[PDB]
């Protein structure tokens, strides 16, 4: 399985809605600074995941009118993305937040900040990774 051009960019049709799933799957670049992974709305990013390995963190945040608002790094657990390391992220929609699993397991939920679901039709991949496989 070879890979995927960087950035990745693509249109989700019909956009985001309940039970709607966005899979990524890939492999950390072995000296990877950071990676993310949006899902945006026109000129807006309603949903902006962002693994540092430089701060050994995963920022989450959203970016409205240039603007961005309040980031989200609490975790359950220990960063669970390393440098090299292959692995899949699951984002799952839901009607008041998105949850995302990475390799398998729940790790997070983000409440919606842009809730017009079905306007949220782009999904954008760039940094530090190989990507392997989407699934929109
Ligand atoms: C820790 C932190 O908040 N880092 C963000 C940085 O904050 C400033 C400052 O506002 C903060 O008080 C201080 C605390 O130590 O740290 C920095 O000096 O601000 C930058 C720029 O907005 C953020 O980086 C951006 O984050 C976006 C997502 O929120 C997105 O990933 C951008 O690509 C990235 O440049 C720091 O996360
Ligand atoms: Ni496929």
């Amino acid at each position: 399985h070879p890979a995927y051009p960087m950035p990745f960019i693509t249109t989700i049709l019909g956009g985001l809605y309940p039970s709607k799933s966005i899979l990524l799957s890939g492999t950390v670049l072995p000296s990877a600074q950071r990676f993310h992974i949006n899902l945006c709305s026109g000129n807006h990013i309603a949903f902006h995941l962002n693994p540092r390995f430089d701060e050994n963190a995963v920022v989450r945040n959203t970016q409205i009118d240039n603007s961005w608002g309040s980031e989200e790094r609490s975790l359950p657990r220990k960063m669970p993305f390393v440098r090299g390391q292959s692995f899949s992220v699951w984002i799952l929609c839901e009607a008041h937040c998105l949850k995302v699993a990475v390799d398998g397991q729940h790790l997070f939920e983000y409440y919606h900040r842009l809730r017009n679901l079905p306007t949220i039709n782009r999904l954008e991949v760039g940094g530090d990774i190989q990507l392997t496989h989407v699934q929109t």
